[PDB]
Parts: C-alpha cells; structure tokens; sequence
C-alpha cells in the first residue's frame, strides 16, 4: 500500500498539480477552436462563451473528429480476431478444426458489433476522439454488463480525473473524480456514506475517489472506491494484469511524460495568429460602418437645413461643404487579408478541412474507410495508428473478455476463447 | 552472434568514420531556416498592419 498510503484524496492532490500545465493547455487551445469543449472549473451556467474571432479552428476540429471516427470505428469490422492454437502447428494439424473454430470467431466478432450496438458506444467514442483532438488526455471507462441492461461507458475529462506514468510509458496509479447525488448514488455507496454517519440532502453531491494503483509485491491493479475519506467496503477488488476497465488514451505520447498533447497543440500558434488578424479585420469594418458628417466649419451648408428637409429639397449648400470621415486602411486591409488568407490554408491542410475529398459519394463503403485511412497517415503524423493501439486494442480486449462470459465460445481452449486482435487496416474490408 | 542481436541501431543517411547517421531534414534545415525567417517577417508585419 506503498502508493494508496497517503489515501485517495491525497494522491488525487498531489498528482493534480501535475496536470495542471495540461487543462492549462486544453483550456488555452479550446479557447480558439471551441470554448464549449473544454471549459474552466470557475466559470459555470452563466459562462457566455465568447465566440472565436477565427472560425477555422472551430471547423476543422469538427472534421478532425468526424474523420477520425470514419477510420476508427465505421460500421465495417474494425477488429480482426486471428486464431493461432499454436505459432505454425495450427495449419498444418487439424485444417477443418481450424474452419469450426474459426466460425466461432465470426460470431463472437459478430455479437461484438451487437454489443456495441446495443448499448450505444459509438456515441460516447465521438465525444472522446473530439476531446483527444482539443485535450491532450480522455479516459474512458466500460462498466461490467451487469446483465442485459442498458450500460453506456463513462467519460472522464481530464479535468474530472488524474494518471501517473514513468518514463517506461506503463501506468502507475490514477484516480478518478466523480461527483454525484447523494440519492443518485449507487446503493453499495449510499449505506456507505450513511455508515460514515453525518445526514446528507438529496440534492446534495458527495464526491467519490476510485484509485488504481500498481501493487509492488505483484503486477496487478487494485481498485476501490473511496467517499468522504473512507474506503467503500466490498469495494475492493483485483483488475487483471494490463487488463484494467480505465483506457488513458493520449492522441500524442512524450518520452518522461505522464499525460499527452492535444494535436492542436501543434497549430495553436498559427490558430491565434489567424485570431487576431481576423479580430483587427472585423474591428475595422466596425469603424467603417459607423456614418460621421463632417461639416466644413468654414462652409455656407448647416446641418439644420439639411435634416429638415424632406426628400428632394432645395436646400442652399454647397457638395463639398459636407463630407464624411472614412477608414482609409486598404493597404492594411489587403495586407492582413493576405496573410489572413495564407494562414488558413496551412491550417486547412493540417485540419484536413474538406476538398471534396470525402464530401463527395452518397455512399458509405470499405474502400472509402481505407481512403480516410490512408489520409490520416498522410496528416496528423501518425495518429490513426497511435490510437489503433492506444485505443481500439484495449477497447476490444476489455469487451472480448465480457463477452466470454455472455457467450460460451464453442471451444474450450483459451487461445480459441481469446484469439490475438487485430485492429488496424487489415481489419477495415473483407480481408 | 551479430546477425541475431536484436538490438538494431539503424542510420539512415550514412557517413564513413562515423559512429550515428544524420537527418534528412539537416541538409534541408538551412533552407527551412531561410523560410521561417521570411514568413516570421511577413506574419509580424501584417501584426502591424
């Protein structure tokens, strides 16, 4: 209890103020492409986000998520689940065994897609890639089925919850923090916090702590629930080793760095130069639109005789008496428009902003997933393979070992129960 | 034995009598260092503008 000793409060503290350049981050890159996204602890239910001068990041972050999502997670086969009994003696021994049993590999594969149908987890994956693009970090969390009932993932902001890596990139503890109703808690917490003593309001939301931490004498995770201080009993228990419900995923991993960096973290720059030329070219046609009559002093015209006049008058005047004051700036104007217009499209190629590239067909198909696909190599480095392994591979192991028990896999051995996983473009397509 | 060690150092652009590769990008970089010079200029005079 090396790492839980100080509590789940304590370690939550401590290890909070290491995320804190992070949300400061996320913060500062939502404040340019979508203020809602990621907002600050102070500011809630009267925040008024102010709109971004500049409205490419705002679009291309939409595409960067929609993108992501046609590659990731379309509605073809996104796992490949090979079978191997063993490293070569499987296709030479026993062919037609291999045909039954990879039969059974199509339907657990097949009552995947069921179980991810059923429970609406494609919703939730959307809301984690856009965050993953505006924040560095996400967490997600899949809750045990619990029999047949409706069981959407939990999201946990970066904000809401905290992780400690080393340098080896494996986890060493993280804790999440979730504040709920004091009726809406669950009921193994609610007899807790009555057995804590204290009468708690309805209404009234008691934070909870669930710390996972590495044990040093054996690799495995252990978990349990902490409220107002106190351990929640029959609460504790042992995830299996690497095999934790919790993904931290990262869309871009540093070496010696526990949380990750938001994509636009790498366009930030060019995204707030792109604000304030934008701002200064709104601002100038504010100036221009207001009318100012600048009556020569010196001049025989007077305003009187001008305003009380209906229209097509004789009034005595002279047309050069009465001007009026003007913005002059078009050499500005035309320069900033210029460099405004060349820093949006360096960044409409990084936001991948649409050119009819995917716009274009009425159709959603295989081959147009591989065309994303390859896109998403082209740009963003390499993130359609970072996230294949961050995040589909842990997403499927966790529910393949579900399924397990909702579905007997006709065959008994556990490399047939849990074939090696596939999650990349071998996946998208027939095969 | 040499031809299994699995710790593979790899270089990709190769100079005789020396020990690490270099870059790509390097004989680019003084190129690239010409082009962020002149758009830094261009960016900060629109600032002005």
């Amino acid at each position: 209890t090396g790492l839980a000793e100080d509590g789940a409060k304590s370690v939550y503290e401590r290890l909070k103020n290491d995320r804190a350049p992070y949300e400061t981050r996320a913060q500062n890159c939502a404040q340019y492409t979508i203020p809602s996204l990621f907002p600050k602890d102070s500011d809630n239910a009267s925040t008024d986000y102010q709109t971004p001068w500049q409205a490419v990041g705002a679009r291309g972050l939409n595409n960067l998520a929609s993108k992501l999502m046609l590659a990731l997670f379309p509605m073809q086969t996104w796992m490949r689940l090979t079978i191997s009994e063993y490293e070569a003696k499987q296709l030479l021994s026993d062919p037609d065994g291999l045909a039954k049993v990879d039969e059974g590999l199509s339907m657990v594969e097949r009552i995947i897609m069921n179980y991810i149908e059923s429970n609406s987890y494609r919703v939730t994956l959307f809301e984690a890639l856009k965050q993953l693009v505006v924040a560095g970090n996400v967490l997600l969390y899949l809750p045990e089925p619990e029999g047949s009932n409706y069981n959407p993932m939990k999201l946990y902001r970066l904000s809401s919850y905290v992780v400690q890596r080393d340098a080896f990139g494996n986890v060493l503890q993280m804790v999440t923090r979730d504040q709920i109703a004091f009726g809406a808690l669950p009921e193994d917490i609610r007899k807790a916090v009555e057995g804590q003593g204290g009468e708690k309001k309805a209404d009234e939301t008691i934070d909870v702590y669930t710390h996972i931490y590495l044990d040093e004498d054996s690799g495995e995770y252990l978990r349990y629930e902490e409220v107002e201080g106190m351990e929640v009993q029959g609460s504790d228990g042992t995830y299996p080793k690497e095999a934790c419900p919790y993904i931290p995923i990262r869309m871009v991993r540093l070496d010696g760095e526990s949380y990750g960096r938001s994509y636009i973290e790498e366009y930030l720059g060019d995204l707030r130069s792109l604000e304030n030329l934008q701002e200064a070219i709104v601002k100038m046609s504010m100036i221009s639109s207001k009318v100012i009559g600048l009556v020569n002093p010196a001049g025989i015209t007077q305003p009187r005789r001008l305003t009380k006049a209906q229209t097509g008058d004789f009034v005595t005047g002279r047309p050069e008496d009465i001007s009026f004051l003007q913005l002059e700036k078009q050499a500005d104007f035309t320069v900033a428009k210029a460099v405004s217009d060349a820093i949006e499209a360096r960044l409409s190629f990084a936001f991948m902003l649409n050119s009819a590239v995917q716009r274009t067909g009425e159709r959603v198909t295989a081959e147009e997933i591989r065309y994303v696909a390859s896109e998403l190599e082209d740009t963003l480095g390499g993130v359609y393979s970072i996230l294949s392994q961050e995040l589909q591979l842990p997403l499927v192991r966790v529910l393949l070992k579900q399924l397990q028990a909702t579905q007997q896999i006709p065959e008994l051995p556990k490399e047939a129960v849990e074939p090696t996983i596939s999650t990349g473009l071998e996946a998208i397509g027939r095969g």
